[PDB]
């Protein structure tokens, strides 16, 4: 498993100071190497195809001593030419003062240090055997140091005792280089170009492929694929567990996404934790070898667009993460990064009252050097609410929309999640969380507030994908397989394609500022962390807060109780001329003095919104568009004057949960509803319309899975329309009055379809962990609790010696011609030679499985060139007879020769 025993580490490091030797007196090059937990240890990579893990951090005794205690320190040392074996700095000896060559040349075989039955450190060389001292419980340290690239032609590995420094060659000759693409935002989000992320998640033990795959083709083009990795870890260590290897399943699925010719962000972190190192100096990215990650991801990628930290409230100045200050001071530098490449940074926040002083308003206002550089580069930048902890979702909506109008950040959105929802009670009766609630913040925080992006919703693996029982796909072949959850096809899909097909406007900056009106300045330098960072206590009170619910912390439910006044925005200064158009600027030091008596409040924000409607339901209005949505159990009512059409007016009578758009013209209104229930319940709205000079008609669709039927009566002048459902449709409605005091309508919101990325010239990636298989030995798809380590993305498989064992995965190539495939493997016990390839079902030839290392991290690399035809390819690897010994595939990895 991927804590390690101290056993195992040290085993490893002797391994890999044996294959250092070795590949020195063989002139051997490093072609890659990686520092993972922030370089606790390493993966390397030589040219020979031998990749395996070092350790500068080992795993302590258990016994929970607190103390540094002994343990066998194996080192190398060279005598008259040859390296020989050291035990705690004299010769590694076992009988008569022999000393122990490194290399036998026919042998892998090392030293193993061992603890024996009695307590007692031992170390054996084949069948020689010796005890040292009693082991005691305690802190370790490891014979490794560093890995370091001094120049950049050489690599160094340093070690703790006498053993010298070894260097290597950095193998360079690679392909020709692929220029990155930089200047211009690769993917420029806005209202015309909304953007969704959806996840690819470790939680999901994904299939990139799949997951990418299960998105309709019209959504794909605005779709952006957030590669998420779990910050899942080791509470004594910090090791991750569930994203083991971040940087490799990132890489991995980058790729895919590259090949799939879609846009991908990469989520490293969830509050402080992060699987990469951060930066302090914009000069790390390209001089320290500790953090490639960020500028590789962008030079190598041309679908990619940048990181995605995520919650970012909790976790800080843990053991293993860094403090809010490192982390932002990391962010100055990385929009700098994301600036030169054209992409964005993102960041999410979700509040509790322990978290003000680390919130965005905190963020510019506490750190004046990071907010220079996001006013210089706030089209990168992207501040997004998000709904995971229990309380203040008006406060923290109010200062995100509130970075974002000021001028901070270049885009604003919502991440929306299920686990907002309260705990133990929920709201209006409803302890469990109701997926069609979670229509309504999304819905109306687009449409009202401008929001450009929509992330998950979350959790994931419960509101978007799960993965199934595998599933048969003929030919004996099984396959893993992802399915969409209901409510993910008949919410979130169908609400984008209501933003898509203009039915859903969102507003621009300048157009929210507008409408808006006010913003409350934070000014206040006194007091605690909510006085000087979170909005006024109650500054929702009286406004669109529920009757039921409190102020800040104890504001449980984010469902507004009126849309007469819109999203108030509180933000820290008003960067540029259109942050300074707001019409109304209320400092929040003056707040306590006047504003803080709600009535007074009122009678101003009374003033300067006009009641456009009476009711419970909520109803807010933004040009010819209204989002109308009940929040309450219950049927529930509004009487709405029409602003464009000619009639007089409308009464809705709505199910819990129903939200609505609702689009005004002259002579019609379009309605957009949804309440999706994946149970299946029918709920009933109704429509009343007054003033009609004639009979009106109607047209309705369901959309997705949705049932509807709709009726309608003419009586007394009123239209009314009964509404049957579950889950979305359109309604058109056909009605026209003598009214002519009305506005006109605006033309029609564009919607460009977002470019595609270049097309990747670069490496394919195919994890063995997502072969379609029949009779192999194990699948690994979750390899932290596994004991084989240094493995890409999540897992490998054990294909076994099986005689009918076989795997096959869907390959693609640009054009035709000649490609290398190599084949990531083990082969411990023995050479296995009875495994055959074949391209597009013809037998190509048989892969060189040679004996590979014991130790549990070594991988190596067979390599086959093949002729492969432009587009989709078919690869197989299958047995032709009982093999010698297992072999295990972790991935493979194609690339033009
Ligand atoms: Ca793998």
């Amino acid at each position: 498993a991927s804590p390690g025993t101290a056993v195992e580490n040290i085993n490893t490091n002797v391994k890999a100071l044996r294959k250092l030797i070795e590949a020195k007196q063989q002139d051997l090059a490093v072609k890659t190497y990686n520092p993972v937990n922030n370089g606790a240890s390493y993966t390397i990579e030589l040219s020979d195809g031998t990749s395996f893990s070092m350790y500068a951090q080992i795993a302590a005794l258990e016994g929970g001593g607190e103390d540094v205690v002994y343990s066998p320190k194996v080192g190398a040392k060279v005598e008259h030419d040859e390296y020989y074996w050291t035990l705690d700095d004299v010769w590694l000896t076992f009988e008569n003062d022999e000393k122990v060559k490194v290399l036998d040349e026919n042998n892998t075989v090392a030293p193993i240090v061992d603890i024996n039955t009695d307590g007692y450190w031992t170390v054996k060389y084949g069948t020689k055997s010796r005890t040292l001292d009693k082991a005691v419980s305690g802190k370790l340290t490891s014979q490794f140091k560093q890995v370091s690239t001094i120049g950049d032609e050489s690599v160094s590995f340093t070690f703790t005792d006498r053993t010298p420094v070894i260097e290597l060659n950095l193998f360079k000759g690679d392909n020709p280089e692929i220029p990155p693409v930089t200047g211009a935002l690769r993917r420029p989000i806005s209202p015309e170009q909304p953007a969704w992320f959806v996840h690819i998640d470790s939680w999901n033990y994904a299939d990139p492929q799949k997951i990418i795959d299960l998105i309709p083709a019209d959504i794909r083009p605005f779709t952006i694929f957030n590669i998420s990795l779990s910050v899942s870890h080791d509470e004594a260590t910090g090791i991750y567990n569930v994203s083991e290897y971040g940087y490799e399943i990132a890489k991995s699925w980058l790729r895919t996404c590259a090949e799939n010719n879609v846009w991908a962000m990469v989520q490293p972190s969830s509050g402080g934790f992060s699987h990469f190192k951060d930066v302090s100096l914009y000069s790390q990215f390209e001089s320290d070898d500790k953090v490639r990650v960020y500028d590789e991801f962008f030079r190598e990628y041309p679908n990619f667009l940048g990181f995605n930290y995520c919650a970012q409230f909790w976790g800080y100045d843990d053991q293993f993460s860094v403090s809010w200050l490192q982390r932002v001071a990391h962010w100055n530098q990385l929009l700098k990064l994301t600036h030169k490449y054209g992409g964005y940074l993102v960041v999410s926040f979700c509040g509790n009252t322990w978290s003000a002083n680390i919130n965005p308003i905190a963020l510019v206002k506490r750190n004046s050097d990071f907010a220079q550089t996001a006013k210089l580069y706030s089209e990168n930048f992207i501040m997004c609410e998000k709904y995971t902890t229990q309380s203040g979702f008006f406060n923290v909506e109010g200062i995100c929309l509130g970075t974002w109008l000021s001028g901070f950040a270049g885009q604003y959105g919502i991440r929306f999640d299920q686990c907002g929802w309260t705990e133990e009670k929920g709201q209006n009766g409803d302890k469990d969380f109701p997926p069609a609630a979670g229509a309504l913040p999304i819905i109306e925080h687009v449409m009202l507030t401008g929001q450009t992006v929509i992330d998950g919703p979350e959790l994931i693996w419960q509101q978007c994908f799960k993965e199934t029982n595998a599933v048969s796909v003929g030919d004996g072949y099984q396959s893993r397989n992802w399915e969409c959850f209901p409510q993910f096809v008949n919410i979130n899909i169908d609400m984008f394609r209501k933003i898509i097909d203009k039915t859903i406007r969102i507003p621009s900056r300048k157009e929210v500022i507008d409408r808006t009106k006010v913003v409350i300045l934070q000014d206040v330098y006194s007091g605690d962390d909510n006085a000087k960072y979170s909005s006024p206590k109650n500054l929702h009170e009286g406004l669109y807060l529920r009757d039921d619910d409190g102020n800040l912390w104890d504001n449980h439910c984010y469902f507004k109780k009126t849309g007469r006044y819109p999203t108030i925005p509180v933000a820290f200064e008003l960067c540029d001329d259109v942050a300074n158009s707001f019409q109304y600027k209320i400092n929040q030091s003056t707040f306590e003095g006047s504003w803080s008596d709600v009535n007074t409040k009122v009678g101003k924000f009374n003033r300067w919104f006009p009641q456009e409607y009476t009711g419970e339901l909520y109803a807010g209005r933004i040009e010819n568009g209204w989002v109308v949505y009940n929040g309450l159990a219950g049927i529930r009512n509004a009487a709405i004057p029409f602003k464009y059409n000619t009639c007089d007016k409308m009464e809705l009578a709505y199910s819990k949960y129903t939200v609505s758009v609702i689009k005004e013209y002259a002579n019609k209104l379009t309605f957009y509803m949804n309440n999706y229930d994946p149970s299946g319940s029918s709920k009933t709205e109704v429509i009343k319309i007054y003033g009609c000079t004639s009979k009106p008609t109607h047209s309705v669709s369901s959309r997705a899975n949705g049932t509807a039927q709709v009726s309608e009566n003419w009586k007394e002048d009123v239209y009314t329309l009964t509404v049957t459902h579950n889950g979305p449709l359109d309604l058109t409605v056909n009605c026209s009055g003598k009214a002519t005091d009305r506005l006109t309508v605006s033309t029609a919101a564009s919607i460009q379809v977002p470019a595609s990325p270049q097309i990747y010239q670069g490496a394919y990636q195919y994890e063995a962990e997502c072969f379609d298989f029949k009779n192999v030995t194990k699948r690994v798809t979750k390899g932290d609790s596994e004991p084989i380590r240094n493995y890409t993305a999540q897992g490998y498989i054990n294909f076994g010696a099986s005689s009918a064992a076989a795997v096959r995965d869907a390959v693609t190539a640009l054009e035709d011609g000649v490609y290398t495939i190599r084949i990531r493997y083990r082969a411990p016990s023995a050479t296995v030679n009875t495994v055959d390839m074949y391209i597009n079902n013809t037998k190509v030839g048989t892969p060189e499985f040679a004996q590979t290392d014991n130790d549990n991290t070594v991988w190596n690399t067979a390599l086959m060139s093949v002729s492969l035809r432009k587009g989709a390819n078919t690869f197989e690897l299958k047995a032709n007879s009982s093999g010698a010994g297992d072999l295990y595939l972790d991935n493979i990895v194609i690339e033009r020769k």
